[PDB]
């Protein structure tokens, strides 16, 4: 129920980001991780990964930390998607749809797609 472009590119990012987080990054002490909505901002440049996970606010954070920990690996697997030239940036968010709404703080940084060396 948002911008069609954002839903398409976003949820394709859902596929990649799903796999990136739960198949690439560690989750051995927390419950299963579910991508609920990864939507692109109205600017169509940001993939907001809305996740739900069985864990504490801190465990939820731990999954996020695992993301901000291996961020460029997340980003490189993101970079490896091969189905987009333009790079929409990811946003590590928590589901506000069905889960509780704890958006207190989040670090959007570590963009590994600036890897265009000179």
């Amino acid at each position: 129920g948002s911008s069609m472009r954002a839903e398409r590119v976003g949820e394709q990012m859902k596929k990649e980001l799903m796999d990136i987080i739960n198949n690439k990054v560690k989750d051995p002490r927390v419950g299963f991780i579910t991508i609920t909505d990864v939507v692109l901002t109205n600017d169509l440049s940001q993939a907001k990964v809305f996740l739900t996970v069985l864990g504490n606010d801190k465990e939820v954070e731990n999954t996020f930390k695992a993301l901000d920990k291996a961020k460029g690996f997340i980003k490189s697997e993101l970079g490896s998607r091969m189905r987009l030239r333009i790079m929409p940036e990811l946003m590590y968010e928590y589901d506000q749809s069905i889960e509780y709404g704890n958006k207190i703080e989040r670090m959007i940084q570590d963009l590994h797609k600036q890897d265009r060396v000179e």
